[PDB]
């Protein structure tokens, strides 16, 4: 057997007292009215969790995989990639990072105090030193916030080394991960595009095919799914990058003592067991998970003969369009694909589906979808289930939160009738309220952790989206019913109510000049009854280059 993980009996801990409730009494009442709707996941609910994730892998591999990884390999093989430099890494820490145990944290990591870096420099040279022994992890209990389905999901599982090592991962590792994917997956790499550029590779794609065929395919908890023999793989992917020699073992220490697995310590300090699969929280979990799900993934659609396969791959998310071959034929097909990657070990959670329309295909828990712009030209634009946005939204109203979601859901879905109603709308009145627009805000893109300014947001809309996202109108009668659906469902105020309420906040940012009547003029032309005629704005460089998940990077 090989099993995923092993459990000693000791208990998943919580590290301080863990809410799973909004706050008794209003804040985020006005946001939405069915609070009791509204759950955070704690470490109650954390064997649940691990009943699932653990499993004995059976892999199987057969001549598709093992061509499709040397086609893999030779183009990793174009890549030069350079150690890290110990400022460079500490600068990618983020500022709330866990401290290390050995009596340093991530304010003084970025600020390069002397015991840090101590730290890390000892950690580097173990590296250098030990090629064998585990390296240890502490296992928590993820703090997620969901809306009730009709009853209620687990916590997720973080696993994630020391500070100091985490610092050493960004040196070795860094630039591969950031470099590599796209060297390798090329169109593939999904983490390449901004929300727009997404939307224009699916479009793009779909229209390029004869008769198209497209489905997501979900594996069932991947990171479990991922074996000792993936994670060598993924080295021997690693390994043909050019290199320098301390790097190199870096990354060979890294893969035998964290990557493949190890010893699994609860925030009590006792064993809880041992990790055989990958760990969610290191440096190489998205780019793993990337190579890992194309490597599978081509290779099933060879064993399947499915034809013309575009896929597009972001970590463990996946979608394929290929060319038709008739109803029952691509049915048989879609369950040929998902014979093979069973025996690769990546099982299915939701069986797939061939789908005929691109707009209902979900993939990173998005659909293409379409509205028009002022001039009535049609727009495409990325959007998703406001559900879990909207749920998020109203916990970070009334409780103070590092990461705010509203912020990144108001970046990647600008265009959106759902996030410039209700979440434009209602963070600009708090933050305006309480003299704050001011004030950078952190929030998540792609894994990523970004300190943002609320009042850039329409500069930031526009490089992203076009001027088009001030402007969308004549939704789809698919998506408006979806997001009319949600908005009963939370009890979330009708149009009228948050119509008067922009109008409000936009004739106060108007008022102030600058930045704050830009955002007034820009995010909130669709509440007034003349619409302004908008025209462009007077380093986004690393922006929707590379996937990070779980990786603890900032910028
Ligand atoms: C300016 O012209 P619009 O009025 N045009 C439209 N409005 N809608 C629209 C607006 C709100 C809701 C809805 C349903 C619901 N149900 C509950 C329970 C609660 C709440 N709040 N809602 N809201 C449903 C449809 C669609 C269109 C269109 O052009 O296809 C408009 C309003 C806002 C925004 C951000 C953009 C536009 C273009």
């Amino acid at each position: 057997s090989s099993m995923s993980y092993t459990w000693t009996g000791a208990l998943i801990t919580p590290c301080a007292a863990e809410e799973s409730k909004l706050p008794i009494n209003p804040l985020s009442n006005s946001l939405l009215r069915h609070h009791n709707m509204v759950y955070a996941t704690t470490s109650r609910s954390a064997s649940l969790r691990q009943k699932k994730v653990t499993f004995d892998r059976l892999q199987v591999l057969d001549d598709h995989y093992r061509d499709v990884l040397k086609e893999m390999k030779a183009k990793a093989s174009t890549v030069k990639a350079k150690l890290l430099s110990i400022e460079e890494a500490c600068k990618l820490t983020p500022p709330h990072s866990a401290k290390s145990k050995f009596g340093y944290g991530a304010k003084d990591v970025r600020n390069l105090s002397s015991r840090a870096v101590n730290h890390i420099r000892s950690v580097w040279e173990d590296l250098l030193e030990d090629t064998e022994t585990p390296i240890d992890t502490t296992i928590m209990a993820k703090s997620e916030v969901f809306c009730v389905q009709p009853g209620r999901k687990p916590a997720r599982l973080i696993v994630f080394p020391d500070l100091g090592v985490r610092v050493c991962e960004k040196m070795a590792l860094y630039d591969v991960v950031s470099t590599l994917p796209q060297a390798v997956m090329g169109s593939s790499y999904g983490f390449q595009y901004s929300p727009k550029q997404r939307v224009e590779f699916l479009v793009n794609t779909w229209k390029s095919k004869k008769c198209p065929m497209g489905f997501s395919y979900d594996t069932r908890c991947f990171d479990s799914t991922v074996t000792e023999s993936d994670i060598r793989v993924e080295e021997s992917i690693y390994q043909c990058c050019d290199l320098a020699p301390e790097a190199r073992q870096a990354i060979r220490s890294l893969t035998e003592r964290l990557y493949i697995g190890g010893p699994l310590t609860n925030s009590k300090g006792q064993n809880c067991g041992y990790r055989r699969c990958r760990a969610s929280g290191v440096l190489t979990t998205s780019c793993g998970n990337t190579l890992t799900c194309y490597l599978k993934a081509t290779a099933a659609c060879r064993a399947a003969k499915l034809q013309d396969c575009t896929m597009l791959v972001n970590g463990d998310d996946l979608v394929v369009i290929c060319e038709s071959a008739g109803t029952q034929e691509d049915a048989a097909a879609l369950r040929a694909f998902t014979e093979a990657m069973t025996r690769y070990s990546a099982p299915p959670g939701d069986p797939p589906q061939p789908e005929y329309d691109l707009e209902l295909i979900t993939s990173c828990s998005s659909n293409v979808s379409v509205a028009h712009d002022a001039s009535g030209k049609r727009v495409y634009y990325l959007t998703r289930d406001p559900t879990t946005p909207l749920a998020r939204a109203a916990w970070e109203t009334a409780r103070h939160t590092p990461i705010n979601s509203w912020l990144g859901n108001i970046i990647m879905y600008a265009p959106t009738l759902w996030a410039r109603m209700i979440l434009m709308t209602h963070f600009f009145s708090i933050l305006l309220a309480q003299e704050q627009l001011e004030k950078a805000l952190d929030c998540q893109i792609y894994g990523a952790c970004y300190s943002i300014e609320p009042l850039d947001l329409p500069q930031i809309i526009e490089r992203l989206h076009g001027l088009s996202a001030f402007t969308l109108h004549s939704y789809s009668p698919g998506e408006i019913n979806r997001v009319a659906s949600c908005l009963r469902k939370l009890g979330v105020p009708p149009l009228r109510t948050w119509r008067h309420r922009a109008r409000s906040v936009r004739a106060k940012l108007l008022s102030q000049g600058g930045r704050a009547a830009t955002c007034g003029r820009y995010l909130f032309n669709w509440a007034v009854r003349t619409k302004l005629k908008l025209t462009p704005i007077p380093d986004l460089s690393g922006w929707f280059v590379a996937g990070y998940s779980g990786g603890d990077i900032y910028h």
